[PDB]
């Protein structure tokens, strides 16, 4: 069938591939285990875990129709860690910095029509 929207592609291909070799990337590179990082209450506040393996595997997998969905998962994945943690804290830091690279490889993304 029809090959994923030119959008996904860049999503796949250029955004995912960069997000994870920024230097900042390593608390977001994997599912959450709150248990093994001493993380209380994680599970009763962060409804949605989202994580940049998961969002590869989905967009390796066409889990995705279309460019926002898959957006919204890389936004979820920060706005986790915005609300579980603190300002001032430095994992705030470190998601603010890939979430700057996030938006500068978004504007870079092709239009649609
Ligand atoms: C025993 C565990 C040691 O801490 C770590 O390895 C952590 C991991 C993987 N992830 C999270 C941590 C956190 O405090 N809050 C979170 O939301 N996450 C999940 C994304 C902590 C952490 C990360 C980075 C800094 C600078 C500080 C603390």
């Amino acid at each position: 069938g029809a090959a994923s929207t030119n959008q996904l592609q860049y999503l796949q291909k250029v955004v995912l591939k960069d997000l994870w070799k920024h230097s900042f990337s390593w608390p977001f590179q994997r599912p959450v285990d709150a248990v093994k990082l001493q993380l209380p209450d994680y599970y009763t506040i962060i409804k949605n875990p989202m994580d940049l393996n998961t969002i590869k595997k989905r967009l390796e997998n066409k889990y995705y129709a279309k460019a926002s969905e898959c957006i919204e998962d890389f936004n979820t994945m920060f706005s986790n860690c915005y609300l579980y943690n603190k300002p001032g804290d430095d994992i705030v830091l470190m998601a603010q910095a890939l979430e700057k690279l996030f938006m500068q490889k978004l504007s870079q993304m092709p239009q649609e029509e």
